[PDB]
């Protein structure tokens, strides 16, 4: 019983889509530093790639995550996920995302300048093929699915990372 890399999901205080949080003893045990990329394994064999931060109100065996990640992981509060470091992870050459058209009227107009540039610029966000993420944009949030990454199947969107969006 007991394992150090299996943890119980818990609601996050940080709503940033790329962030998960652990106690400091936990990070120190798993030998992780703030900014480190982790692979999370959830239910229905869904996997996510996150940035891990230290939270001091976090129980040594809890993991706080926003629901964008929980949803990507197909888990809910109190479920159990597996966490591993992701050292080999690389800066992305290209990424292909498609925006989710949920509404009549679709969405306009330049998704790149309005959503993607502002969302990705800054953060060196880690992403995976098949992630669904939500950008709080002008007028309305928009969701995108990650169609693919080069390199596949996951990577860090860097400032020189090419980002193609369907209609663009
Ligand atoms: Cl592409
Ligand atoms: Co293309």
């Amino acid at each position: 019983k007991n394992r150090p890399n299996r943890l119980i999901v818990d609601e996050a205080i940080n709503e940033d889509n790329s962030v998960v949080s652990l106690s400091q003893p936990k990070m120190d045990e798993l030998q992780l530093f703030r900014g480190d990329t982790v692979l999370l394994k959830g239910k229905k064999r869904r996997e996510a790639v996150c940035i891990v931060l230290s939270d001091d109100t976090c129980s040594d065996e809890k993991i706080r995550m926003n629901r964008v990640v929980r949803n990507n992981l197909r888990v809910r509060l109190g479920d159990v996920i597996s966490i591993q470091p992701c050292p080999d992870v690389k800066y992305g050459k290209r990424i292909h995302v498609l925006p989710i058209d949920d509404t009549v009227e679709g969405i306009t107009g330049n998704l790149f300048e309005v959503y993607l540039k502002p969302y990705f610029l800054e953060a060196y966000r880690p992403i995976r093929k098949g992630d669904i993420f939500l950008v709080r944009g002008g007028m309305r949030a928009v969701e995108f699915k990650v169609v693919e990454t080069d390199p596949s199947p996951y990577c860090i969107v860097a400032p020189d990372t090419v980002i193609h969006c369907e209609g663009e």
